[PDB]
């Protein structure tokens, strides 16, 4: 009763992607996202390595360090808005995530509505994550630039 | 293969274990330390407990989290110091480092007995954000604290 899930997963380039979105969540340290009274949703991605991951993660493993932006169309409005969710951890969980402004959002076009979700994925070697690369012990290189699409009706904050 | 460094620790809600294997060649290349001019690849394997205090499941990989290391050859004296890096192999994610021992041209960090630490300072110091909320909400994070191991060093391993 607090957790919306989006769409469907989708299992691409060894990792299941899902998304879901909650109430705006406070969250340290403090200034990073967007202040949890001026959002309408906490956007999350729930990204794990599938079995017989290619890049070496265990089965279930968050993947991390990934470069993830998102963007949020209101197809009924056409208002188009975008972002990137960050790494953080809650009850049950690393994952990725942001505040998100909706009705709130001052220039307008992002209350009720249908909605199409972007997740915009880069592999963590953007950030530096680093890779074995040895005949021995290595893996495997990172998929290309991908994206992901969910639809979804937005009907207010998860009450 | 896989050289354990003393005996893993347990504290702050982690399995904190050393390791060193061969110098590694890690890509992007130019981060870390080239392998033809490193004697070791030092490694750290960190995971989630059972009942972790900051809401990881039991034995995920602790992200994030900055682990400076040091190097102390008791006999010469001499001391090493630097940062681990994440990472990830053929059997999951980690945070090592290339290492110059003997080739290191200052000197002094060849064969002996050394002792290491682990500089660990929780997630937060990357930006990693955690949810403090009454209802999806997990507990502060572990002050910087330090994890001390005792090994050997022979060379590269093989
Ligand atoms: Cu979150
Ligand atoms: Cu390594």
């Amino acid at each position: 009763g607090g957790e919306v899930p989006i769409g469907d997963p989708k299992e691409l380039n060894g990792m299941e992607i899902a998304a879901v979105y909650l109430q705006p969540i406070e969250m340290e340290p403090r200034g990073i996202d967007l202040a949890a009274s001026l959002a309408d949703i906490h956007l999350e991605a729930d990204i794990h390595a599938l079995k017989n991951n290619p890049n070496g993660f265990p089965e279930g493993f968050w993947m991390p360090y990934l470069t993830i932006a998102y963007e949020l169309k209101n197809t009924d409005t056409g208002a188009i808005k975008r972002g990137t969710l960050m790494p953080m951890v809650a009850d049950h969980g690393p994952h990725y995530g942001a505040n998100i402004a909706m009705e709130k959002d001052k220039k307008g076009g992002f209350g009720v509505g249908n909605y199409e979700l972007t997740f915009y994925i880069s592999n963590p070697e953007k950030q530096g994550f680093g890779r074995h690369v040895d005949e021995e012990t290595g893996v495997g290189k990172w998929f290309e630039p991908f994206k992901v699409d969910y639809k979804f009706k937005y009907t207010g904050t998860p009450k």
